[PDB]
């Protein structure tokens, strides 16, 4: 059994009926009109993001499923801030391929409905799930590209979406599974197999207290768990010596909050604490894979934060690598504890910008929820580029301030240089930014704080429910025009 | 006994000695070179902010302080999106003024500092306390431009500040004095004291039900204090039918939560949930001061959200002015319920804009805190006149999406077209700017979500602990442009 994905587009004032796509008027030119007679019947007209299933049509094809595409010259959206095309596109060839999926068949053509990219993050996007704990799993579904025109673009979209996809993975896998050491290793196998022009680094302990990552450490040695600090190369500049880019994540494999221990409530949710890693990680391993002419270096300090004998306790003084002392008021503020020795690190590679990833705090969920990523720099050309390339990806980003109105509120410190909660609850992101700012001496440095993109319900319709590895495609596409532009 | 304030700047490093303003080398060339050798022995330099004392230097000045203005050439920080170098001014002299007031001085004659405008808000705003209902008050403060060569800028300065200083009283006001009539009462005599080119409609009961405002007339019902649907109007155009522009603002006097009542820990700050209709009303009388040659109307429906026999229940349907139902699932969220009449209500007006402020998530709060106003607007166009103006006032504001994301959120609703609460907890501040914006069809509207910055601790250095009247400057600034430009 083969399934067929095929688009059609609102119709237009001046047109008679809604248009196919080339792919489907072609179809449907090979079935006479079976297909346009068979929808006409139907009922009413396919909307963006709808699908409708036609049996029996070609002895090849015995499911079709139509998907509404929406208006066909919907491009760039100003008030939504993404290309809504685009946007159409991989919700409906989601919505198609989901289909395919519930009949069990196993393979499916996706018509490449004007963009082959975006129909290929529909369908690879939409197609994922993490089942590999599951005994009863839904039929593994290989979507290929209806017809051999639009290859590269294809292939570029199951690329982008495979990134996101290991994101995800990498997310959604339970902590005890997706250890620090387990989470290296995939990165490591990831990466070198998307290039040789790598390197991979999974530092234990040793190196980490070599390196005076007090920060970090005192996040780590809650758990029975050996904690690891990923350093990642991708070495694609046709200059070994061109300063490389540097991506950091927060990379806590489960965070209970340790002794300043979180609610019982979704706490199991935390085991994406490492979604910051995750997707800078996922990111690099794109890029290797896309070959992008630039050096890129990937840090991820990785580490579970528990409570026991030996964990950090509220209060305590904690040594950055960088010789700022940080008082930790609150131990569920780890990942900014972990960030401030990585962010110092990064520093020694002399990069071209510091972007870091985090899923930080639980206020820039309150802020903007899932509708976009949180983006903090001090630089608005390093925004600029995040945001275009958010448009293009469609997993959107929105900028926050960093002021020092809010370095003020973690400065304010009782014992050490730098408190690692604000004295006051407002403004959480914020003065989390602020705080990881001041590990920072960069030009162009960017940090996001994904927590409210961390998951998905159905906000994103080719995302099915659970970790959704955002904005992994939007860093991808960053580097990307980075390497042709920038 | 009279006090002078007068400006020193930091060093430069191709100076000898830090330079004083023009005021403050006068004065030191009036006292021989006193001032300078009195600052010399005092110590260490003054930095921004930063104050010290002299005394018996003139016989007409028995107390002079000299405050640190930072750096002279301080102008726009593109880090913090302002003009650093008033913001130095303005907290310097604040600082300055407060010094005088605590030695008791009832006379201040105020250095220009370079910025007479950006001195008098520093001095009127940094003077301001809500003691109307204290037996023990500091000594009333009259602040004076030292000179006669700035005495625009300097009232300019006054005339800003005290439309924030407005703002502020009508906050900090309790509730059971600042009723939705004395809101109106004192907003009409400062409105029609400002220009006689004015109109007030103090809306009764009767007017709004006449208007079929069902949202707001459900709000205010629990309460046994009568709403009023303020309405005022500004003909500052020199033509008569020139569309106005329309401020909205939310103004529940008190809100106790209702029957989905609030928690008793500072629920008396709620006394200032009428904090958009204080900012819009005081920047149209503002407005009207600075005799700004447009039109303007301001809406204010104004009540008590109170718990009682009669009150707002969880799940009631009511009916907004536009026909569209909505569910009060909380009937805390009554902010955007009587918004919805209003915003409705705003567009019989044929505005050029519309622009709302209201004191409308705590979502807002923990998104930016008192770093910024949060704007949600559909044109780009008031976006940046917004922004712009804010970077002169110095009372910031910051973009906030108003996504289809957020809109879904709402309108999934069970019983009527729109839930007066999002599905999730998630992005509060974008769920409500979504619901707002199911009742706005204006293609140049922008709410200002001013929750976060309602009060004042210490953020704003020229502004004492309690309401903040912000982003009253912001709006005067941009409606002073709006009439010299758009
Ligand atoms: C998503 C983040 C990172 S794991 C997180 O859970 N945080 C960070 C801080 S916020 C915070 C909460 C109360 C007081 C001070 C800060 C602690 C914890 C939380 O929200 O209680
Ligand atoms: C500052 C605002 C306006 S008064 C406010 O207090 N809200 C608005 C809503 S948010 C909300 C809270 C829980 C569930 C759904 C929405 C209710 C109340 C609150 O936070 O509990
Ligand atoms: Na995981
Ligand atoms: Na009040
Ligand atoms: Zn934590
Ligand atoms: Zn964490
Ligand atoms: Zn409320
Ligand atoms: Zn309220």
């Amino acid at each position: 059994t083969k399934g067929l994905v095929l688009g059609i587009y609102s119709k237009e004032k001046e047109e008679d009926e809604p248009q196919f796509t080339s792919a489907g008027e072609n179809f449907n030119k090979l079935v006479s009109g079976k297909l346009r007679e068979i929808l006409n019947i139907s009922g009413p007209p396919l909307k963006a993001g709808k699908t409708r299933t036609f049996y029996g049509l070609h002895e090849d094809f015995p499911s079709v499923v139509v998907v509404g595409l929406g208006k066909k010259t919907a491009g760039i959206d100003e008030q939504e801030n993404w290309h809504e095309g685009k946007e159409n596109i991989r919700a409906a060839v989601a919505a198609g391929c989901r289909q395919i999926q519930d009949l069990e068949i196993p393979s499916v053509e996706v018509d490449p409905c004007g963009d082959a990219q975006a129909a290929a993050e529909g369908a690879v996007l939409g197609l994922y799930e993490y089942d590999d704990l599951k005994q009863k799993r839904k039929v593994v579904v290989s979507a290929k590209l209806h017809g051999s025109e639009d290859q590269e673009a294809w292939q570029r979209g199951v690329l982008f979406a495979s990134g996101q996809n290991l994101a995800r993975r990498l997310m959604e896998t339970p902590a005890n599974e997706m250890t620090p050491t387990k989470f290296a290793e995939i990165v490591e196998e990831n990466l070198k197999s998307a290039s040789i022009k790598t390197d991979v680094f999974i530092r234990p302990k040793s190196w980490i207290e070599e390196q005076e990552m007090g920060s970090f450490l005192s996040v780590a040695k809650g758990s029975e768990e050996p904690p690891v600090f990923l350093e990642i190369h991708y070495k694609g500049s046709p200059n070994a010596s061109e300063p490389p880019l540097v991506f950091v994540g927060k990379g806590i494999t489960f965070d209970s909050g340790g002794i300043s221990i979180k609610a019982a409530a979704n706490m199991d949710l935390m085991r994406a604490d490492m979604g910051g890693a995750a997707t800078i990680c996922s990111a690099i391993v794109s890029a290797a894979k896309l070959d992008l002419p630039i050096n890129i270096v990937g840090l991820a300090p990785l580490c579970e934060n528990m409570p026991s004998g030996k964990a950090n306790k509220p209060g305590d003084v904690v040594r950055a690598r960088n010789g700022k002392t940080i008082q930790v008021d609150n131990t569920d503020a780890e990942g900014r504890l972990i960030l401030a020795d990585a962010l110092c690190y990064a520093h020694t590679f002399n990069p071209k910008v510091i972007i870091n990833a985090a899923t930080l705090t639980g206020a820039m969920d309150i802020a903007l929820g899932s509708g976009a990523t949180g983006v903090f720099t001090n630089s608005s050309w390093l925004w600029n580029k995040l945001f275009e390339a958010s448009i293009e990806t469609g997993d959107r980003v929105w900028r926050m301030p960093l002021f020092e109105h809010y370095t003020r509120q973690v400065i304010d410190c009782q014992l050490a240089d730098v408190n690692n909660i604000g004295k006051y609850r407002s403004a959480g992101a914020c003065t989390a930014a602020a705080f990881l700012k001041e590990f920072v001496t960069h030009p162009k440095w960017a940090h996001l704080d994904i927590a409210g993109v961390m998951t998905n319900k159905d906000e994103v319709p080719y995302l099915r429910k659970g970790m959704a590895g955002r904005p992994t495609r939007t860093l991808i596409e960053f580097l990307f025009r980075f390497s042709q532009d920038s």
